[PDB]
């Protein structure tokens, strides 16, 4: 059912900060081509979208889309079927989707001149990075090399190039300065759930330990863990006996205690491997990402918390890749998602 | 006025190519660092965005943003008002916007390496440009300079911040891959309207001569002129006599002949001059360029044309900048709009 009822829809731009050219601008001179020259430059902004129904109940819900995506993973699958802006609008609360600083139609800080750079200031990096078509197929889990699917996969086949299109680059901001944007956004919104996303999982729990307005947090796969400074455990290397996960992300621990306030669940897909899998480097990384984690929510609990880690597969659904709410069981996960916010209250005024 | 009902909404990315690095990928070896070793990268595909109306009436409309910019600039003003997808929603027609390739949620072609480079071959270059707030005041004609403002000005006063943070770079994709994209949008749609800004004129005015089911066209502000080949009239340069405003494209007239056969209206705002304007370079601009588009809109019905030039402030509004779509009046703005669609039947099935 695709149809949706809003009181009110928009979009604003909201966090960053300015930095400026050397010079003076004059009026009288041409503009174009562009020039440096008494320049003041927005970078590092941030776009927000919100969808609004009648009546809305419980807290607004801001989703944050993965590591080189943006709010298109949330409004629909690759396959065209209503991604989870649409399902929860409809499930009565207002919905917030972001483009990041450095995504989609956030901010990408480039001047006149070598990407990146503003005369002799590097803001960000000339040299790029980008996952391939390749890299994102073993990543996302849709099987164990690239053009082959796991037998269960609930991925939409038939739509990879659509799917493949939706990712992208990230220019080098730091992580400082996008964490500082969603807590500007969370400041103007008041209390609100974080649905976060792969590479927004670290952030979003950074996020919530600035801004006690996070009043829950739903992580699909994350895709770096935290732990308290100078607490981190024993992680082990991958099956290669060379590579590492991600290095653990640390924080004061009067900051990490915040975590321990606010009902917290890791969601994560099937095939991920139980033993070392040294052929399958990816799904080998998954193996070890999901036990640093499943120890992080640990350290939460022994804080008096309440984190849960929450595996597809034991409720019952099969297949689901590293995307669980664009995959072709999506509803299904939409509903885990609502008996989540159910159970903490965040769906009641 | 912010109620909006969708029958249905959603995006998708459509268009683009692939290119590819050296050699094969192994899924044994560490996919991050992200390589270009066996790598298939989707490049210049465009984002589109829908929302529906229950019981449409007359033709979609494709809203198509100006120079770096995206569709943020048709969902909401600066200010936070509805924009024109909320306003043609209301008005029963089925709403397209889009983020051409390079721009927000479009792809920026970028690999491992410098910016824009694959190997040894230079997708887009890696040196960039970029307006600034500065050059944008001016090119934009919130006043002669930037700070200060047109007498009557429409501008959302106190809103600059917003309006800057929705500006950015562009790639330098080829205007032949973004007109490619377009074109298959439209075959996808079928017969539809398209509404363009600034830059994105000209490529409009391609695009209806490579797609026959644009059914009309709605230019605001366009930068480009378009002329047939060879028959470019004379144009004088700016009144500091160094300058000149954009070199016309040329088409052959075959292809120019087409843009005859429907209701084509370019829509400009205030504050352009009628004499030479030396202090000001992008009043003067203005000014000539909108004189080369009489030109081109009269060549267009020598040929038997529909064409149409609207200055607003002959239509009582007095004040716009170069954004309409967003100023103050929009609303009325908008009711222009509507009035050109029910002349030529658009709004009706
Ligand atoms: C599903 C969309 O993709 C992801 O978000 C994702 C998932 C798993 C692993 C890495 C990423 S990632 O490429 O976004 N990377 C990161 O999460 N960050 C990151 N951290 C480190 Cl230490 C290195 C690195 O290199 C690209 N990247
Ligand atoms: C409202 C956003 O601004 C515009 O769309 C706009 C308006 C007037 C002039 C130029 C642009 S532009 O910067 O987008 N540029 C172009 O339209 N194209 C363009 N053509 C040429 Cl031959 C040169 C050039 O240099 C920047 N740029």
């Amino acid at each position: 059912k695709r149809k949706v009822v809003l009181a009110e829809q928009g979009s604003f731009y909201i966090g960053g900060r300015t930095v400026t050219g050397p010079g003076k601008f004059d009026p009288s001179k041409p503009v174009i081509p562009y020039s440096n020259e008494g320049a003041t430059f927005y970078i590092n902004q941030m776009y927000v979208n919100f969808q609004a129904p009648v009546r809305p109940r419980g807290l607004p819900l801001v989703f944050w889309h993965g590591g080189g995506l943006t709010g298109h993973i949330w409004e629909s699958t690759p396959d065209g079927r209503p991604g989870f802006q649409t399902l929860f609008v409809q499930d009565r609360h207002t919905v917030y989707t972001i483009d990041q600083p450095g995504r989609g139609r956030g901010n990408i800080p480039t001047f006149n001149g070598p990407f990146g750079q503003l005369e002799e200031e590097s803001i960000v990096n000339t040299v790029t990075g980008n996952s391939s078509k390749e890299g994102a197929w073993v990543r996302d889990r849709l099987g164990p090399a690239p053009g082959q699917f796991f037998e269960n996969s609930q991925f939409p086949r038939g739509y990879e190039d659509n799917y493949f299109k939706e990712m992208g680059f990230s220019p080098s901001i730091s992580s400082d300065e996008i964490v500082d944007a969603v807590v500007k956004l969370v400041t103007h919104i008041g209390p609100c759930v974080l649905v976060t996303h792969a590479a927004s999982g670290v952030l979003g729990m950074r996020v919530a330990t600035h801004a006690k307005n996070v009043r829950g947090i739903v992580a699909y796969e994350p895709a770096t863990s935290i732990f308290p400074k100078g607490k981190v455990p024993e992680i082990p290397p991958l099956a290669d006996k060379k590579s590492q996960i991600f290095p653990p992300f640390e924080i004061q621990e009067s900051y990490f205690k915040k975590l321990a306030k606010i009902p917290i669940q890791f969601v994560f897909g099937d095939n991920i491997p139980k033993n070392p899998k040294s052929a399958y480097w990816f799904l080998d990384w998954w193996r070890v990402t999901r036990y640093a984690h499943s120890l992080s929510l640990e350290a939460i609990n022994k804080l008096g918390g309440q984190a849960s880690l929450l595996d597809l597969p034991t409720a019952g659904l099969r297949g689901n890749t590293a995307f669980p709410f664009t995959d072709r069981n999506n509803v299904q996960v939409a509903s885990l998602l609502s008996d989540f916010l159910g159970k903490h209250g965040l769906d009641q005024n």
